[PDB]
């Protein structure tokens, strides 16, 4: 049983608690799709763990070069090369788009925004960072200085410099031009306010293609476009944090793919490191070469570390292998039917979004008002645990309660149907 | 060879710079105290890769707990727990001094430097930090902030509230009273300047026992004690960075021990995750408690995932099981000797300092003008790698170049033996 | 003559350059409405020198009142008081609207915004503040920092927490909703913003019932009330600036009168000295208790100090005894139904508005397309010179250039009429 | 008499308190060295009203002056210029040292050093500005960030950059080398940890060449020198605040001249107005072009306004002509060994220091221990009150209340007498 009194007469003493809540029960074991409480149940897992595990649970080939690795090249000192790494930084460069050409590797989310970051500033020679109102790059200090879905009171003053703007948000708009909710007019006017308030020292605007945190927001048709020319007509970096979208999730290999757009950076983290830590960087050779020679550093223990750099490898080569990149439209795309049925079916459900497979489902009161459900959401979400579905939901001011879905690239179309008819239930027992 | 054409082409195409060097050879593998270049030369290892493989490379030990949980248990959602995770807390709550009772699983030093300050300044309401002038905290936003050693210049401005006090340094003495280095006297003197520019924010300091990136610099009998209570009439937290220091390289387990007085937040890293990453605070249950209550938030991708939190108990457990802390004292009371017999025989080493298995060797044009050796540091460092060892040289303004000496706690006395021969004709060499 | 090569010699050896450019003439004296060059002309001062004069030059009473106090009571140790201070503060209290009582004394306009700002900092123990994005508050630090209409760049970091809002601008709308400029939802809309920015420090907002520097920018009815609220929502203090608006300009006492909302700080200076300098704050006696138990300092030279105090007494009793208010609506209008007549003359005339004698032209190429006529404003400004007339236009990005009109209050029917003739001729020999 | 009801009830209701107390009595009118309260008593000023009152209250040559042009040629748009503003710029290079060429006339201290700094950032392209531990340079903003006697607690950040070293106190010495009181070496000492903490964005070090409100300290022989070359190597500008020690005060025309080291900026206020609101900075013609060049910009209302240029110039006249800098140096000397008698009497009179008329007693508990003596400073300041000398004392933590004198430059041998009687019997009257 998950009731294990001393497991949690120890957890309650000695752990930090570091937000939210700790799920009540004890997690045995995970494989492919599930996870397996004490009691052997099996809970579908239809976030990935944290949003990562792209390829499952325990892959197989996962599992074989992790212990290749663990027995032959672990860790190095990090002035020392090794293959493994060099194949990553050579590959990455390959399947992004031209322009990307060198890569850092190093192990967080925030970690990569922070790199990224950092290196704006030294070839711009400016701080100021912009980024969407509604963002969520990392905990650390710059990184966290530029997210702006949470955590910003009661930790002292941020980074200097800090700006944000709205995220163009068609659900909800707010910015209208012609009776029309002109997202590009919006984007004008809100850099405008910027140019205003800039002491002159813009350096980069740092984004997410797809808001995760934020509420699963695609940036639409021509946004990031439109985007990239304000930047460059101001002299800043385009940094495109990629740690929820990159390696097949939505579609493409990258989200920038699909626009068309290419960053100056790009960061990467949870999908490449599918569970691991392991996480990156990509930008333009100009850009390394001028880094290069004003002196950029970012010296830490495990960049460059061998036995994570393999790990990388495999999964991409996994994915490309497998063709999951398509895998990710098709069952995507069976995904999103099966939650527009249920949206047909409930009132609740006031919208379906997303692509490939990182979709959104927000909860509202009423469909005409769309008024926020409170409370609603957090009970759905219970219902689910009970009937072994593992979810997310995510929730906003002025904005309904998110669910954030986002099952592996793996997953089998009968488990997306279980999912699909386990949520409907708890729909229902939750009204 | 490690001349692969091939390989070269693509590391130079490939990979973004990051500070340094990259070693001229390929690591094709290592194992406990060396790793083995493409030629299938044998390095004798001793920096532990970055200061971290406290157990060596690929320990039988690590090796099948990490292959046991690859395959069982890898990555979860943040908000689940597995038993490694609430078994390593548990084991670190125990081991390490009373008043440190719970504890927060991350990755990366920074990260969990970050952390420790966030958390700081939720509990205090205040934001001004203090370091040393010769520290290393990481290279993420807060952590650089307070890093005073290098990386200060061009990447705009720090975070608000930042100071640095020197460092007592006994070697380089710089202040005086009654003909005699009072470094406490030094200390008052300190923070009176840092009294007179607080706005009144003052909410830790961060503090290295032995700095090392600083050039291994042990801070002097009672300083510690004394610092403590500079913070507690201040209403300040301290903050202890043991990445280096912590789990028996000193000496004890922790060198808090040593001067037996206990930070109110440590933070450990490299080698609690002995290569691989995983990183951690430990605090007091009211400090966590007090954190909760405001709303403590430090929620990532990692925290708190079960194979990292697997690999760190095993590495306890080996450390104990085989009085490792034990071992450090004599291995380095062996190394220690060794270097104050070379120090007999040449005149450019001018000191040899540091405890247990973290030893400073700093380089010296002639012993009684203790002027620094510049380009000789390098020269050694050189001839030791065609030697076949491995070495790591730090140089700051107006100090002679260190070299940091960092073995396994595995080392044998063999190694110990052979590296002090390595070391010897390197010098020889380059004289 | 005006030509004075010595006099010019020495200008352009000795002076620092400070902004704009210096008028090619030598002013000898000044009397009423003009001032004479060294050649005799009389200029006609549509400025009220730099917006300041509202008795006009060398008012009778300001000069024997001037007189009187020089040879008895100059200036004193700034703790102790006389009865031009007393007299002037008991004065402020009596005619500003209640809820405002107490005052301090000051001598320029930035300074009694930094003195109203710190203020409200030290009672809220927050930290941010809010203004324009077309402000102009002062040259000294913090002023500066809440100064947006122009000097941002080049001067480093503004201070910490600093935040703009759009101004409210009918003739230029960029906020709409259903076909409509609405301006209360664009202030909505702003905030959302800024309390998504917030670090949760929000101190005050800063404001001009009318932005003059902005480009003579009234707020629209309605805006302050709803202001107001969103800072009381806040806990932030709400602080105008009336420095060009106070004493009389728009035909009341204070503009705030108008909307029938009181600030919780208010600040004057220009016309409050007439010319000399002489500023202000008044707050509420529950705000001054507070800043008093809390230690509030504000410690100048010239606070409290009495030549100053005496004059400005003596402006407010000739302003009352002679309806100068009342004269203000009356002239006011004589001169805006000119302008008014003009703009049905030339195309070029966009707009005609602000209040009572406190009055904007903004210049445009054509009315239907209201662009900005580049090169033009400039054109007419020499011409009125060269016709005897001395007005000033403001250039801000996206905006045609805006005449600020601002004649004595003491200015005749005559002069009004004069200046209009002059105008009209400029701008005739000027197309 | 002095208890006025109706003047208290008002004051108590309508004043803002700003620090200190206020004095309990009415002060009715002021002439040469004395002013008058209610009773028509006479106090004798030693302390020049708040330290600016150079020629005394009411010098009839001011009055005349103050009289001419109020009349004639008041205030103007800050374009226009005039005379009397020519004539002072003019005169200032003339009478400054060379290197100091052209000026830009203010109103306030804080005013004039804001100046002077925005300036240096402007031509450094650099921010970080340095000052002294117990420096004053003013209440708004960045006159604050750099003023750290006092008032940093409370209000919020200080400005982005802000560093303060210790100042050399021969008194109360704290820095040794060979059992001597080395300053030279302090300031070495003190820089290197600035180098240390500087994200490499040194603007400017700003300093008073006597610290007054920091107690009367003098910088010691070689020290302003050494300082000098730390900025030039640092590239960094010299701005030295003048407000107190300008215009003949210490017996020379400017202190600076007395160590034959001229400052790239110099700024002046309290004395150069003698009691009314004028400010200045002085510069090189080469800092001015370049600040030209890149937009320098400072435009105030009062900025170039002809009345108190006009008096400045004669202030400057009264003080050549009348030889009132070698006055200074006279009844300094007067005033000095009268001051050293008493400490001859009491024991609690620590230390007697300062230069021409700016002198400090420093109140001790005993001579032998230099203990401050706390409570004993505000009874002699009471007792001198009551017997008609008007005195101020300023307490530092770890100093003892120091006296400030500074009489008026014009003060008669008879009026040091008198004082020196009065502080005696206060003294007395007090143990
Ligand atoms: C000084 C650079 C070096 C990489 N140190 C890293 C380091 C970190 C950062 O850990 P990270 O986030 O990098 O994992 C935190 N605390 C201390 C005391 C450190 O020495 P090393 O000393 O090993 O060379
Ligand atoms: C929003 C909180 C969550 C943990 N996200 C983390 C996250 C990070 C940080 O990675 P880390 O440093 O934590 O590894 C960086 N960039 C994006 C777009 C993210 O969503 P998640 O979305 O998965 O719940
Ligand atoms: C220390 C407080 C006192 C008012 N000092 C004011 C002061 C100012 C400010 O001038 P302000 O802007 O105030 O006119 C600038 N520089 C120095 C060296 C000063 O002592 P004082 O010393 O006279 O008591
Ligand atoms: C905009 C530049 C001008 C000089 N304005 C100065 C100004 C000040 C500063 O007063 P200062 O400290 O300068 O005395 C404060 N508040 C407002 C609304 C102002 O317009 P003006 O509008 O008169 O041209
Ligand atoms: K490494
Ligand atoms: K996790
Ligand atoms: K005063
Ligand atoms: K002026
Ligand atoms: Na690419
Ligand atoms: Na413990
Ligand atoms: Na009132
Ligand atoms: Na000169």
């Amino acid at each position: 049983l998950n009731d294990d009194a001393t497991f949690w007469r120890n957890a309650r003493h000695h752990l930090v608690r570091y937000g939210g809540t700790f799920e009540p029960m004890i997690i045995e074991r995970a494989k492919g799709s599930f996870v397996y409480d004490a009691d052997g149940r099996a809970i579908l897992d239809f976030t990935s763990g944290q949003m990562s595990a792209v390829l499952g649970h325990c892959h197989p080939e996962i599992v074989s070069v992790i212990g290749e690795y663990a027995g032959k090249l672990d860790h190095l000192f990090s002035e020392m090369l090794s293959r493994p790494v060099v194949d990553l930084a050579t590959r990455l460069a390959n399947i992004t788009p031209p322009g990307l050409d060198r890569a850092l590797l190093l192990s967080t989310g925030a970690e990569s925004n922070e790199a990224a970051i950092r290196m704006a500033k030294l070839v711009t020679g400016k701080y100021e960072i912009v980024g969407f109102a509604q963002s969520w790059h990392g905990m650390t200090g710059a990184a966290a200085s530029a997210t702006y879905s949470a955590g910003r009171k009661g930790v002292g003053p941020a980074a200097v410099g800090s700006f944000a703007i709205p995220a163009p948000f068609t659900y909800r708009p707010r910015f209208e031009r012609n009776g029309a909710y002109d997202y590009l007019a919006e984007l004008d006017y809100a850099f405008d306010l910027i140019d205003r308030q800039s002491s002159g020292n813009l350096a980069a605007f740092i984004a997410e293609p797809i808001l995760s945190s934020g509420g699963i927001i695609e940036l639409p048709d021509g946004y990031m476009a439109a985007l990239k020319r304000k930047c460059e007509a101001r002299g800043m970096l385009l940094i495109l944090d990629e740690a929820q979208t990159g390696v097949g999730r939505t579609g493409t290999m990258f989200a920038c793919q699909r626009d068309g757009v290419t960053p100056d950076i790009l960061t990467l983290s949870k999908t490449l490191g599918a569970g691991l830590p392991l996480a990156a960087i990509v930008t333009s050779a100009a850009i390394e070469e001028r880094a290069h020679e004003l002196g950029y550093l970012f010296y830490t223990t495990h960049v460059s570390d061998p036995l994570p750099a393999a790990v990388g490898l495999r999964v991409l080569d996994v994915v490309q292998r497998d063709g999951l990149v398509a895998r990710a439209n098709v069952m995507g795309d069976r995904l999103r039917r099966g939650l527009l049925d249920l949206m047909e079916r409930f009132d609740c459900i006031g919208d379906v979004r997303g692509r490939g497979l990182l979709l959104g489902v927000e909860i509202v009161k009423d469909r005409r008002t769309k008024e926020p459900a409170d409370g609603l959401g957090a009970k759905i979400t219970r219902e689910c645990m009970n009937l072994g579905l593992s979810m997310n939901i995510v929730q906003l001011p002025g904005m309904g309660g998110v669910f954030r879905i986002a099952p592996p690239l793996t997953v089998s179309e009968d488990e997306i149907d279980l999912g699909l008819s386990l949520l409907g239930q708890a729909i229902e027992r939750a009204l």
